[PDB]
């Protein structure tokens, strides 16, 4: 395999971390290939669930807990810390909150969260590589509690970073917030991509096309599929009660992506950097509720 940039996987990975049996597990948790029958039982369907009061309270809770766990990871970002150390803390934080770390064994994903450094677009596997000064790293968190999944992610700076990194991360967050600002009943899901690409393109960046936002609730990934690029064929119209994510991945160079031999790590084909931000949203009558919002601060960690 010909790597696209300077990053390389750092094996071996510590033995799989166990989750106490008292924590409720999703269906794929114990599947040999990590397959989700409940999810596949809807694969291909474009119909979108309309959550009930019970579902909404369930989503508000797991999403709040997921934010708490991302904040734990955020406090560990610094030169010298390995992504595996971050994952360990995330794993323990999920357990402490009586939640199962959704990524664990999801289609056999080996860890409890995704850590994506520099050219890694998404799904980076926490490993033995120490974070280096100047790196940017995204931590994507998803928790499962009482049958519901809560999903969010942020890109962080490791020590001081160059202007290019600052601009990429800042623009990516702005893309996310502009998209969220347009969410309300009646808006087509395909519209978000137009908003995102417009801003990314205006700043000299490209939008990843292989991965999209997604519905989430009793399932980790389900309808609707939400592309982040312009003129897409996304199917569906927003309605009060819908819950989904917007998680744009923006790149310094081209948008082309490819996967590492591990079957998960997605990287830019040109080896340039990529950043991402994500929130789980609940469409309301007046717009939308950002279920994964930070509660003790009006801004994401990178502007600190
Ligand atoms: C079923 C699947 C793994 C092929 C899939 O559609 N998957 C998907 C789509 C869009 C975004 N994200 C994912 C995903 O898995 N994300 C993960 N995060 C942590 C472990 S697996
Ligand atoms: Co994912
Ligand atoms: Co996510
Ligand atoms: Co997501
Ligand atoms: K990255």
């Amino acid at each position: 395999y010909r790597y696209t940039g300077k990053l390389r996987p750092h094996y071996p990975l510590m033995p799989t971390r166990p989750v106490p049996s008292y924590i409720q597990r999703p269906d794929y948790a114990d599947h040999p290939l990590g397959m989700s029958e409940s999810e596949q039982a809807l694969k291909g369907t474009s119909q979108i669930k309309l959550l009930s009061s019970e579902d909404i309270e369930g989503m508000r809770l797991v999403c709040r807990l997921a934010r708490e766990v991302l904040d734990v990871a955020a406090g560990m970002i610094k030169p010298g810390v390995t992504t595996e150390e971050i994952d360990h803390a995330v794993h323990l934080a999920c357990i402490a909150r009586n939640c199962y770390p959704s990524p664990l064994n999801y289609y056999n994903f080996p860890k409890s969260c995704c850590t994506s450094v520099n050219e890694v677009i998404c799904h980076g596997i926490p490993d033995r590589r120490p974070l280096q000064e100047g790196d940017i790293v995204n931590v994507d968190i998803t928790l499962y509690r009482n049958g519901y999944h809560g999903d969010l992610n942020e890109t962080f700076f490791v020590g001081e970073v160059d202007d290019g990194a600052r601009k990429l991360v800042q623009t990516t967050y702005e893309c996310l917030m502009q998209a969220i600002d347009a969410v309300k009943p009646g808006v087509r899901y395909r519209e978000l991509g137009n908003i995102i690409q417009k801003h990314a393109q205006a700043n000299g960046f490209s939008v990843v096309r292989s991965y999209c936002g997604h519905g989430i609730h009793k399932l980790f990934h389900t309808a609707p599929n939400v592309p982040h690029y312009a003129k897409n064929k996304a199917v569906g119209v927003m309605k009060s009660g819908h819950v989904f994510t917007i998680e744009p991945m923006i790149c310094e160079g081209g948008w082309q992506d490819e996967t590492w031999p591990d079957g998960w790590t997605a990287v830019t084909r040109d080896g340039k950097r990529s950043a991402q931000f994500e929130h789980t949203l609940l469409v309301t009558d007046t717009g939308c509720e950002i279920l994964t919002r930070r509660l003790d601060s009006a801004r994401p960690h990178f502007m600190s």
